[PDB]
């Protein structure tokens, strides 16, 4: 038996005619009939009759209507209320974001978001890797590189550049070719351990030297680099202020690393609760 | 928003997967997927997550399941409470039966019943023995072998004799074995539930063959088919084979080596609690030869 | 430390020169040097020296070479042997296929395959549904409709048609319009329970009548149909012989159901073991 | 076929995932994926299945792992056996340290060490306290809080005082609490491992706050940042904060309410079994102020 046929029947009873029931729902009358006669067959029990107008009920039809009517009514209004509450929901959202980049690249966005919406709470996990995240455990994932059933929107891009302190360069003549990096003390932070560099002429150079200093995070490498301990490869977005205040200097600028794209992964925004729709809209707004 | 889709959503949560749900309702997975999508589109709310094989509820899905379920359960009870009432020789009856034997062994009988009772409709679900059913979900269960005994009248309506056969083409090239032990040298073709062959000769010698087989399948009909094509020896109910035994196209081998006969039972709730439509069916089976 | 640098070193020792080692491998000498000097640095221990030719060893280099050389040799030949054995592997393959169609549509293919290759064993599971299969548990999946990381090749197509026995039609005037099906006894088997039919003019008709007979498999429905119990919708591939011997008759031929495609799902054939490559090739051959 | 890719395949199997493997080796997942592909392409054999999160071996993968592993293990031992040998003030040392405090508290010291010893190279892995390490995999472990005690010399090298702070902007609009109980009325910002605030005043009153917070994060630096933006009150090590306490940009609140001081330890294997490169490091830390 089809619950929607059974509700179509109720709309019929409450109204008092098939004419009345079909006009409110936008469902032709024989269809109703087809469906009420369908409902009769499934229940193995008859119901309404037509003279010209439709009407009445059977002894068991009244008892049945009186019985199921109240439950069906409630359902219709319960579902409507739950819908508004879930679509309008505030509270906690769960976000994953790349460990290295979050502090300087994401936090100003997250901070502005939170200031704007005091009733939305963020739970933020920072990871070096997004590939093993159970997507069902997160409202939004921010990752470096592409992944796969989630909607993926590119929101940004990082350019990795080579830097050293003026004290370092002052005692170690700057290299002008990336092969020369083998002659230098190198400082390397995950995920930029194997450097792949290309110049204007299409020359490619690979550097997988171990490194004087090798760390699982780039912020401590940048620190080592500021103390004059060698050359590092680092997202421009992690370096802005040091470049600007002049305590770190770009070398090998003709030698570029593959640009890396930043993605936001989420589920169909329109079917998300309010707290998540607002966040997605905000990020998009922030990045356009 | 369709209440049936909402109801379907509830059932999906209870079963824990689309395939599991598809099995119980006979709604194809693709249609289940489509209907859940339609539900979500009507609410503008994602209700379920599907990662891997794992189905989990969103917060919204969680709220819909918890809150709406009780009312959907009451309505279901309510409408079943009606269709459980006897309208004489009419209504639907729900039957469970084994995958292998039903077509050949039971359909003649089921057909004759439907012919006699045109207003009684049959919903027939086939499955391998395997998992046990909730008996309250069925009007009559046909099974092979003894049941749990639990809460059910059982009646033996038949039995099958499983025998070994090969095609003449196969035997032409692989001389008949004369002892069941020799089956290890032959190409075996096995279908569930006859995977582990337990054979006894008239001297009382018994052989157990659990070779994997050249061909193993989850049902016996495709195996008979491989056997007819001369691909080896299979063990198979006599009933599934008389056609082919009569034409020289399958021949019995190791005739002195027999397998345990297997009983066919009909199980049902006592007839005192049984509507007329089911009583007529039960009495029909009982009076039917084969 | 890089095992391939360490093996490159062995090729150097065994040969007696960088000249000798680079020519056999197609790897420039400074690269070797770059890599052997890389290997030295990672081990924090020196090795070979060049006059003009390269040669010799250190006290610890001999002990180390004598120690690691035999293990590296074995590895090179072990991996080669395992490779041949796995690429050449016979034995059991696991296949899933649609319950309804397998007997008449797949078995002649499977039978011919098995006759051709006696050392390949098939384990065959037939299911009504493929959507919940752990793809890692199957060598090949055959399914109706599309799915998603497996390679999917369409191998066939079924056309579902409407039939009844001559005895049935003889007492129930044949319908010429699909709406008329409501007036008939219908027999319905999974997955063809809700019939969706379209005619030449674009008229669509839907039938979700319960059915005099409704079953989880189509073969028993076809049987019911042969006994004159009503009209069914059924794959042409399940009906061929009954159509041909005339015990089942097509009605409503202007009214077509959506054709359903048969897919074979598998992993990159070239990286599969012999027993699976042969099967995939066979099916493709069988279907072209 | 690259033996390093084969070795990488072995490590993937041992760890059970690419992410897990990526963590231990500092090889990005994408590069691990690429290198396994290259291995498979060189053998023309699929070695691994990747469904869901679940990684499983093909038959071929199974044969490669079982057969080749022992030799790959012996080679690894063998080459580590060498680099374990003391070459004086040179070689690589492997250090584990906490995510939060390392940058500010330990890098000055690590930098000064590298400056003094240019031929000693540092591999530094940061992680939250969380899981326990295999100590045999590290030369020196820096941690917060007491260890398992197991098989390791421990030395206290510092401690942190965690204090409550907010921005003047925040306090302007949300009057300072005067009792820790009032924190329930405020916007809280929490970073692991300071999620459950356990505060005691000088009268001995103690408050436990386990509110989820307006902002919860897996590290403290992003939380200080939210705090500077005026988004609420956080609990945070003094050391991570003196810069901002000096400019009026963060102010301490509830100064009479204190949290348990947390110790910073260096752990290492006894120096008798320690090469020179590690001994120099250990002695350097010991002599270093902060």
């Amino acid at each position: 038996m089809k619950l929607d046929d059974l509700n179509l029947f109720r709309l019929v009873v409450e109204n008092g005619s098939y004419t009345s029931t079909s006009k409110k729902t936008m469902i032709p009358v024989a269809t109703i009939t087809r469906r009420i006669q369908a409902l009769e067959d499934s229940l193995n029990l008859r119901l309404l009759n037509r003279h010209a107008r439709k009407l009445t009920l059977t002894e068991a039809g009244e008892r049945f209507y009186k019985d199921c009517s109240p439950l069906l009514e409630r359902l219709a209004s319960m579902t409507e209320e739950i819908t508004d509450e879930c679509r309008g929901a505030s509270g906690r959202i769960r976000i994953s974001a790349p460990s290295n980049l979050t502090k300087r690249m994401m936090m100003p966005m997250f901070n502005a978001f939170m200031e704007k919406y005091p009733d939305i709470h963020i739970e933020l996990m920072m990871s070096n890797q997004a590939d093993d995240l159970d997507p069902t455990e997160w409202d939004v994932i921010f990752r470096v590189g592409p992944q796969s059933s989630l909607i993926a929107r590119k929101i940004g891009e990082v350019k990795d550049i080579l830097v050293a302190s003026p004290q370092y360069l002052s005692s170690h003549p700057q290299p002008t070719h990336a092969e020369e990096l083998h002659q230098h003390q190198l400082l390397k932070g995950y995920p930029l351990l194997k450097w792949q560099l290309t110049n204007s002429q299409g020359e490619t150079v690979v550097n997988s030297d171990r490194g004087r200093f090798q760390a699982s995070a780039l912020n401590v490498v940048r620190s080592a680099c500021s103390e004059g301990l060698g050359i590092t490869l680092m997202p421009d977005v992690m370096l802005r202020e040091f470049l600007e205040d002049g305590s770190l200097v770009q070398v090998l600028s003709d030698w570029s690393s593959n640009p890396r794209d930043i993605y936001m992964l989420y589920n169909h925004k329109d079917h998300q609760p309010e707290k998540v729709r607002l966040f997605i809209d905000f990020v998009i707004g922030y990045h356009l």
